[PDB]
């Protein structure tokens, strides 16, 4: 100490930290990156619930992002920014339980509302250090205290032998919870208000948020919640204990392995070997399905998310939820024949029927025909453009839009204050093809205010747009109302089903979140599948 920037030295429960002055377009922010919050979940701790980080001595340097949790690395389009932006940007390691904090510079004088980000990536990938999660803009422009944590994904985070001691399941979610607890105890040191904590996340991050809402021990740890393009209910975010057990033992076999001994063998395997077989345990050929996700353990999750939302009391809850215009397009190039980023992906009626079986992998023959019947345009049954887009809609509706619809409806019917949106602006910088429209994941860069960074080549209108969204999100975190005390954003209600469009145009209000089609997925399909 002595000749150091006095405004970057901070103490937390575990010890002393030195952070970094970062440049944002409109001025400096304080960043504290790679703060450990758990004991490394390595060796005999693999598959185990996280234990809190033991205090250290000296000044921990907190000026760079820490390791990314060990994970699958995408290879579909090597070199292509559209896929690479989501790939790990620091060394892969099982020792990865660290978190990040951005705050105004100098730090806030009064207690500031805290946003906590939880990244998505199907519960098998992701990292808080990605460029699209850069907190400097929300910190600098809105004066937010922003926190984001790494959590274990894949087998390391979610492989479960339900009931066992050595692999209880959901430890990735416990990593998240431990970091929420860390914020409660320590965020005041940075000027953050522990009594105003809003969770937000996208895709599996969104599902994670939803699960914290549904799990009592997390409830005391936050006050409001944003769920972007993801839900804890729906077909991909959880598996039953039986299915978890089945996938865990299959994967053990594949790598050469009484729960205790099985798990102990798994713990002897190099991280990379587990990753190399993680995609080989899915029950059917599929897209938008992930091998190791939260399990219904009857503990963290006392029952299925469907049951928990259908019956829970949510009077104290304020939630913001929404979707992008083309939730499904992204996923089609990852396993539906006929789809590519490199061409128009016009497909035949045959490819559409085949796409449906892969897109709705759990459907019986009858259920799948119902899907094809509903989505077919009977004026143009064979039109390759309609079919391409209908395949997208099937995947988007089944996995995101309708699970979101069910969530908003149940939450509202049961006391929560809900705001709902659809994001419809396509980044002028998007590198995916036009046919994909506004794909899943591509609102995030706007919510975090990347267009304010002049070197990123967004349009002036995109810059203004981003600022608006930053205002909505931070207003909602601040007050539980996106609106600024300009057209208004009404709550979503069972009776009016109102939501807003988010684009370059001023807020426009709409009614019914795919009401008709979602009745099919949410009300009819369940009944049909039995049997
Ligand atoms: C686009 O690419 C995919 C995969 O290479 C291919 O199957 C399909 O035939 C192509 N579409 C057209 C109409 O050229
Ligand atoms: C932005 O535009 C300039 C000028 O064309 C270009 O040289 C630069 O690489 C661009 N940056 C990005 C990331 O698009």
């Amino acid at each position: 100490e002595g000749r150091e920037d006095p405004q970057l030295l901070v103490r937390v429960r575990g010890g002393q930290l030195r952070g970094i002055r970062l440049k944002a377009p409109g001025g400096p922010v304080s960043a504290f990156l790679g703060i450990p919050f758990a004991e490394p979940p390595v060796g005999s701790r693999r598959f185990m619930p996280p234990e809190p980080k033991r205090p250290w001595s000296g000044v921990l340097d907190a000026t760079t992002f820490q390791n990314v949790c060990y994970q699958y690395v995408d290879t579909l389009y090597p070199g292509f920014e559209g896929t690479e932006m989501w790939n790990p940007n620091r060394e892969l390691s099982e020792d990865c339980l660290y978190l990040n904090v951005w705050t105004p510079y100098p730090r806030p004088a009064s207690p500031t509302p805290v946003l906590i980000w939880i990244y998505g990536g199907g519960f098998y990938s992701g990292a808080a250090s990605l460029d699209v999660y850069d907190g400097r803009f929300l910190a600098q422009v809105e004066g937010a205290v922003l926190v984001s944590m790494n959590y274990r994904v894949g087998t390391f985070g979610f492989l479960a032998l339900p009931g066992s001691r050595e692999a209880p399941g959901n430890v990735g979610l416990l990593d998240q919870r431990l970091a929420l607890q860390w914020v409660q105890e320590n965020i005041a040191a940075f000027g953050g208000d522990p009594m105003s904590v809003t969770l937000f996340g996208e895709s599996a991050g969104a599902a994670s948020v939803g699960m914290h809402i549904l799990s009592l021990p997390s409830r005391s740890l936050f006050h409001r919640a944003v769920l972007q393009s993801g839900t804890p209910n729906g077909p991909w975010a959880t598996v039953s204990a039986g299915e978890a057990r089945r996938r865990a033992t299959l994967l053990a076999r594949l790598v050469g392995c009484n729960d205790t001994e099985l798990i102990a063998c798994l713990r002897t395997r190099p991280a990379q070997d587990l990753v190399d077989h993680e995609w080989h345990v899915l029950p059917q050929e599929s897209i938008f399905r992930f091998s190791f996700v939260p399990v219904v353990d009857g503990d963290f999750l006392s029952d299925t998310p469907e049951a928990l939302i259908n019956t829970g009391d949510f009077q104290d809850l304020q939630v913001l939820v929404g979707v992008v215009k083309d939730e499904g397009s992204y996923f089609l190039v990852y396993g539906v024949p006929g789809f590519s980023k490199d061409n128009e992906s016009l497909i035949s009626r045959a490819q559409f029927l085949a796409g449906v079986r892969i897109g709705v992998p759990q459907a019986s023959d009858l259920a799948a025909e119902a899907v094809v019947l509903h989505y077919t345009d009977w004026l143009h049954p064979e039109d390759p453009t309609h079919l391409r887009d209908a395949m997208s809609a099937v995947v988007g509706d089944h996995n995101v839009v309708c699970p979101v619809a069910q969530l908003a409806g149940r939450l509202a019917a049961q006391g929560a204050r809900v705001y709902a949106y659809i994001f419809e602006h396509r980044a002028s910088t998007l590198t995916w093809p036009l046919w994909m429209g506004v794909p899943h994941g591509y609102e995030i860069e706007f919510i975090f205010g990347l267009p304010l960074d002049p070197s990123l080549n967004y349009t002036t209108e995109e810059r203004i747009f981003a600022q608006r969204l930053m205002k909505y999100w931070t207003n909602f975190a601040r007050t539980g109302d996106p609106n600024d005390p300009s057209p208004q954003w009404p709550p979503y209600t069972t009776a009016a089903q109102q939501y807003v469009s988010l684009n370059l145009k001023p807020l426009e209000v709409r009614r019914g979140l795919r009401a008709q089609t979602c009745a099919f997925w949410n009300r009819f399909l369940p009944k049909l599948l039995s049997a």
